This record gives structure tokens, sequence and C-alpha cells, in this order.
């Protein structure tokens, strides 16, 4: 049924020689396009260099997309300029904004809206933290999260839900039944608040830490359709992983 | 004597195809850089392209850069990753960065700091309200302002500050503009040193276009411009000629 998803978040980190290496590393997987979505998302000023090296059989992406469209808005990367470049994907919500740069569930559903004005493609971050976990809040704070976006979806393979589990940030972790039982109540609300057929096209990835040696157990899972892998998308044997949902 | 100092702010503007004829007409202007400083700033993803476009006589920079260094901090640029990729400058503090993504004087602060640590020259940008204007605490906010990092600066030649006149961002006269910037100069000369404060060039980040450009630039102690909207057009060209 759906299309498997393996995203690489490089974060910030990188420079134009570490790049280099990495990306000759993953051009030497050999992997069907049409059968699975392979996403990296480099730093916003390495993606000329990025996009350049890898072959196109990766799709690539940036990891934030501006609220606002083009005008004066210093510093911000609009949806529409993401477009010209032909920049598939953007990462929205990612718990990182949500800390450190203040992002609210309000700006997730207006950087959604305008990335969808602009044919882009949304990998829209959520999660609860350890605290709401604690209290047995998952379901409510999750609920409250996706509602603030999930109307917006007009086609369901063009945004992909991304399952932080925000509480491990270390510590940690979930184990794979825990991430798949989030990832089926994330489904269920999508079902309920969308319909079913849409709440089986999404793809709903988990966001938590992702390795080499708990990839194959994660993607086993029926609601578990990928990830957005972080650390571990920065070494070579990132393939491996990309491997495992082959 | 300062070294004028005229920038191109895009801002959140442009596509390839609109950036090739821009630089193309930019680069038609035969100026000197030993003689003056041109800048133009592009959105991040437009650096490489409007960078080989333009011809080396242009400086560019990026508009906003990391107070966090590489790591795990999702959408931001470090200024290591800039200085890998020579980017010359970076822009800090920028109104609508105050105004938008709450940016405070700290986070200015933590921003230059990684600047002048991986050798980035730096546009350094401030100014008051029109509620603080209103309440006659003009120089009280930009005291602050500018004392939140000045003394931070190891080189007056790598750092710019630049005045925006917020409170008419819905303008300053000129008379009105040369008041601040005198006492901008005199903040940094009271934290810095009179040599030090003689160097810096401090820059009008008001609106200039090619009507107003001569009037402003011709003041004492406004060192050139940050410009905005007018820098998007062909014609900006003649307000770097009011620098030459």
């Amino acid at each position: 049924a759906r299309k498997y998803f393996v995203a690489a978040n490089w974060k910030c980190n990188g420079t134009l020689e570490s790049i280099k290496s990495l990306t000759n590393s993953f051009n030497n997987l050999d992997f069907d396009p049409s059968k699975l979505d392979v996403v990296v998302f480099p730093v916003s000023v390495h993606y000329d260099h990025t996009r350049k090296l890898l072959q196109s059989k990766f799709s690539t992406g940036i990891q934030n997309v501006s609220k606002f469209g083009n005008g004066s808005y210093t510093g911000e990367v609009s949806a529409e300029i993401a477009k010209d470049l032909n920049i598939e994907y953007v990462i929205i919500g990612h718990s990182e904004r949500r800390k450190y740069f203040h992002e609210t569930d309000e700006d997730v559903r207006e950087k959604l809206q305008a990335s969808l004005k602009n044919n882009l493609k949304a990998v829209v971050c959520f999660g609860e933290s350890l605290e709401q976990r604690e209290q047995n809040k998952t379901i409510e704070v999750i609920t409250k999260q996706v509602k603030a976006f999930v109307d917006l979806i007009d086609n369901f393979d063009n945004v992909i839900l991304v399952y932080e589990p925000v509480w491990a940030i270390g510590t940690k972790t979930a184990t794979p039944e825990q991430a798949q039982l989030v990832h089926k109540e994330i489904r269920k609300i999508v079902k309920d608040t969308c319909g079913e057929k849409q709440a089986n096209q999404i793809r709903i990835l988990y966001g938590g830490s992702v390795n080499t040696e708990n990839c194959s157990s994660l993607i086993q899972q029926e609601d578990i359709d990928g990830f957005l892998v972080g650390n571990a998308s920065l070494k070579e044997s990132f393939v491996d992983i990309i491997k495992s949902a082959m």
C-alpha cells in the first residue's frame, strides 16, 4: 500500500568536503525511487552543493520554511522561492524549532498552508514532552497538534507526518512496539478527522533515534512507514537504514 | 576617512531568473572595491547562484546566522558553516527578526560572537520603536541595544552598525538621522575608544532610494546604507554611485 519514506535530517552539520564524501557513499546505493522515497535535508546554504552531488534518485528538501510569502522577512526562505528552486520537500515543526525558536501550532499551520499553496511536499513533526507523557497526556497532546494543521491536507501523498518522542530526547527510547502504538493512534486521528482512505494513504514516520541496529524492527511495524533520521544520517552507514526499507 | 559601505538587503525576495538579470545589471557598474564596499545579501538558498553571477568586486553575505554552533539545531546556519563556504558577511539583529522571530539583545550578542569567532564580518542592526520614540527614549534604547554587543568588537573594519528607524516603518530626515548616528558613534567611543569609534562604519537602515541617498550619505556620520526594496532594482547602481 504505502510507499516507505526514509529521510535524513542533517540538522546543522556539514562542510563542503564532508558532504562530498557522504553523498558519494550514498550514491553507491542502488534503490528504485519509484518504489521507495528517500529524502535528504541539508542546511539551506548546503542545498545547491548537495543537490548537485546527489543522484536524482535521492529527493531533497530544506529543514524549515517561512510562514510568510515573499517580502520583508529578512532571513526567511519563502515557499515560493523553494518552488522556484525545485526544492521538493520541507520540514515543518521540528521539536528543535519549537524549543529554540518558539514555533507554535499556529506557525506550523501557516507554514503548511504556504508550502501546499506552492506545491511543496511537507514533512510535519509533532510529539509530546516527558512531562506530558508522565501525566498520560500523549493522545491529548498529539490530537491537538495534528488538528492544528490536518484540515489543510488535500493530497495525502504530499504531506508526511512525523512522530517525535520528545519525551525521549535524552534520556530513551521508545520500544518499536511503543512507537507503533502511537503511530496507530495518529492514524486513527487522521481517519476520524479526514477519512479512512486518507488515513490509509498518509505516511507516518518515526522521528525518534534511529540507527542501523533498530531500523528493521521499526519499519516492520504496521503503522510505521519510515523515518526522519538524525545523527545516523550523517554516517555512510545510513545506506543500511535505507536498505531496511527496500 | 571611513570607507563607505553600501549594502543590498534583498530580504525574502528573488527567483533564479530575476537574480540573473539583476546581477548582470549590477556587474555593468564600474567601481573600485578598494574605495568602497558593496555587499549583496541574498536569501540563503540563493547564495551560491548570486555569488557565482556577481563579479568579485561585489562582496556577499547572508541575512542571518545562528547563535548556536553546529549540532542539533534544525533549520539554522552556523557561523562555522558560513566560514567553510567563505560567506563574508552576515546581517544580525534586523528589525524584522526582532519583530517576527523574537530575537533579543542577548541573541544579537551571541550571534556576533559566533560570527567573530569564525572570522565573519557582521552588519549589526538596532533601533527604537514608535512608542519608544514617542516617549522620548531613543537614546536610552539605542545605548542599551548597542552596549549589548559593542564590547565584543575586535576589529573596527569588520563590524558595521546599522541604525533602523523602526518607528518610521508611517521617514527620518537626514538631519535627524545624522544626530542619531553621531550619538551611536559616541557610544562606541565611550565603550571602545576614540580611534575605534572614528573607524567604524555606521549605516542608515531606514528607507533609501535613488532620490534620497545622496542627502543621507553626505551627512558626516552616515557612512552608507543597508538598502531594502530599492536594492531589488536595476537602478540600485545609482545608489552605489552616491558612495563613489
